[PDB]
């Protein structure tokens, strides 16, 4: 009955991918000073099957301190967008997460730092030519820096898997893409302050100001949808593919800190950021990390370097200090199919105000 | 009866499979030569007529001396990719396949590899991997009185890939030779004076007038399939594969005006897999700053990807893991080739922000087409 | 064609197993020791489900107790922390038996990039070498102590999705044996002028370098909750009865400008070949070689190429070059099988041959038990 439903969906998906034509087009641009406004509600266009949004973000920042500079934080330009929230034409919320978490998922799905330029020995002048994602390492006292950042906000899982896409052929009922940008308070961290959400940190932080930020949203969708008597993958279009994040506190030295997957959700990936009191360490404050089921079954209890080794196989490098990734794409964590599962971190040292920022990528049935 | 087609397709696929399973791949040298570009620079190579030919790997080396008393020269953006100026291939029936510039062929080699062709990636590995063998290499500058050594490789494709033989050539034994023509760089194309257009040059600088090749040398390796499988009906072969042309060609168009859409029409018949547009802004090559946007559209005013230069570059970063050189723009249509007939006329669009004198768009295309 | 049945069946059982079992990676052993006391260890894997391989983590602290002279990493560096590996399955059949450097080069070939490396990019976001997964200081100055980390994957199964070579460790009696021979104070340090092939550091202070200590941790990767069907467990019988092994050998007798041929044996389906030209302790970037090739019985070469062009094919495989004097050959799609087409040999025609020259060969292959 469902075995048949599954097959029909996949076939409709296949026909839709074969007959419709992919389009990516600008839906809105705005230039502004976050000192004036930092939250914008973009109204996507209602056209065919929407797969996602590519959001271009640029900014000019000035360090007016008399003598001190500021330097990029570990997340840097990824913190230009503080949060993103999307609602479909039914006002059903899909993704709702931080710019840094969205960016880390973009990297994970690309298999390499998102839209980066790889360095090679080629004498031909390939390289960072176009500065697609870019930000100066430091901004000296009295200097102005230019930054460029891109985020892909997904609806559909991928280019070929339309699970999570949105049918937006629904006139009168619009979608909504909420972008909440960085501002002078969030973007600059004083020495000693927590740099988690900031773009720059340093002794010149107090006198740093955005001169402006601008964004351009491009909506990617499928046009010329195939018609029989309309071919649509009904499971695909009624599943939500979402990203979300949360914070957890309560870490104690040498004790297993467990974060339950309160599932029914099919978790494709998990990111755990160990914000150790504003301190971000390269695994030295952790004994091990693991994923486990009640049955004390640790399917992957690993020391930090070996955990990182698994990630190097996924994105060809390490995520920034204190950021840990876990891929469960092929076999998504689904609790009422494996029984309560949890993500575990056993800290070796815990600073005051220590916490785990959890980011999840998952599928779930709509309505 | 459009079944005849889907029938022929299935048989072509079937045979391609059998041919790939049964035959055995060989790569062998067909010719090597060292010469002085002052004496000659155009060569016609006669490949061996054996089995099904997939392509040619062309190794080129050169020694260049900057004889200037005081000034240096530095690599242009294309650099060693300009060691071969033009490449043209003719099959045993004398039908032309690829006919393009060395730089265009190279950018396509890169596009198809998914990274700068034959480059050595840099990593944190303590083990001594790296640029050990200098496969594609050229000194960044050649000082006054110094001699630099360069190495460049080009893959001239007949077959689309190692597993897709569309475009491959049966070097039967028509007693009709194939021909691979190579027009190399020479002392008049390789060196650009300051202020001169660097497009086709290898080095540019104040010492350019006194630069010369000591020698250029090339080696052509032919890649083919041997031991072709025979059945009852005789030799089993994907006749659609073998009767299709997979070619690269380039062209030039002028007439750009600031803020006006400059449209290059795609021709009919051809199924365009990729498009490269080089904005030679009168000898100036800029990192997108002289362009408003680029697009692909249908006369039906429908742009399927009208994008600002940075967002266009972002798409390319997804394909080759980096940016192509300044002023070089890439467009991948591999999954759904541009085909005017299944879509109506289509054109590649560039709306320039600034246009210098003698501005032009150099177009490079990868496409499939029927022998008839 | 009654074999198409068996194969068709094997492939189906493979998919069911992959689809139904759940992957586990777990520590089976950890140990710290002083190479001065012992350097050979026999690890005993857990006998659970289908075993795919072992991830071996190795850390070491090396002290250069020399008065004034430093030492610098050799081309292989930390890849020589493990000198050799040998694996015996529950039926006492050996699988891999090779050098640590050969195993490491195969790990790289299979990943398609230097194994567990961190690629450098222009990203402003701080990705990079954050965790030093495989790491070793370029030099250890007189009086200093350096910390190294190395990882090796010992394969049983060919890949995550191809279980050819995997081991059913339900077979209880007879434990499996994972034997590891580590570097020690005699193999890790080469004096200037000495052959650096097996060493980790080479230099004027080598004679006074020593291991402060070495430590290792073996993680076993396997499939659990095997699917049970009508007539019992659903298993890919062809996969589980095929051996996927890496092995090394050495050959000498090279003469300038003469083809040196190393014959491939029959029965084995060789997936890859690695040839290291240890030219009397000197390792050159192709300049001591005229060409390399793979040749058939009587016919000619199917790959006679100059060293740079040979290196070009490798660049398409691992996105970079292997260290000096190390040559790779991928035959994964059409394995070399002498039964398929007469004896085949690997050929190296050397340009210059030093005293004590030799080719150190490394092979990856499939064979039935």
């Amino acid at each position: 009955r469902n075995q048949q439903a599954m097959a029909a969906n996949l076939q409709a998906r296949q026909i839709v991918l074969q007959q419709s034509y992919p389009v990516i087009q600008q839906v809105e641009t705005q230039t502004f000073d976050p000192a004036n406004r930092s939250v914008f509600d973009v109204t996507p266009a209602n056209v065919g099957i929407v797969k996602g949004f590519l959001v271009k973000v640029t900014a000019a920042i000035t360090n007016n301190h008399a003598t001190e500079a500021v330097a990029l934080t570990d997340f840097g330009p990824a913190n230009l967008v503080q949060r993103v929230i999307y609602y479909d034409p039914d006002n059903q919320r899909h993704t709702e997460t931080s710019g840094w978490h969205l960016h880390f998922v973009n990297t994970a799905k690309q298999g390499a730092p998102f839209l980066s330029s790889m360095v090679t020995d080629s004498p031909i002048k390939y390289g960072d030519v176009m500065n697609v994602i870019d930000a100066p390492a430091t901004i000296a006292a009295g200097a102005t820096g230019e930054l460029t950042m891109y985020y892909w906000v997904p609806l559909a899982y991928s280019e070929t898997d339309l699970t999570g896409a949105v049918l937006a052929n629904v006139p009168q009922s619009k979608q909504r893409l909420k972008l909440e940008f960085a501002n002078n308070n969030t973007a600059f961290a004083a020495v000693g302050a927590n740099p988690l959400e900031a773009i720059y940190q340093g002794a010149g932080a107090a006198d740093c100001e955005f001169e402006e930020i601008s964004y351009t949203v491009y909506q990617s969708y499928l046009d010329q949808l195939p018609v029989g008597q309309y071919i649509l993958p009904l499971i695909d279009l009624s599943t939500l593919y979402n990203l979300e994040n949360s914070a957890q506190a309560g870490l104690t030295p040498n004790v297993d800190f467990v974060v339950q997957y309160a599932n029914l959700y099919r978790y494709l990936s998990t990111i755990a950021v160990f914000d150790n009191g504003g301190s971000f360490n390269a695994g030295t404050d952790i004994n091990y990390l693991s994923q486990r089921t009640a049955n004390f079954s640790d399917t992957r209890k690993l020391d930090p370097k070996t955990w990182a080794a698994q990630t190097r196989r996924r994105i060809a490098t390490d995520f920034p200090k204190g950021v840990y990734y876990c891929d469960n794409r092929d076999k998504p964590i689904y609790t009422l199919q494996y029984g309560n599962v949890g993500f575990v971190v056993n800290p070796k040292t815990v600073n005051q105000n220590a916490r785990l920022l959890m980011g999840y990528e998952y599928f779930t049935s709509r309505t």
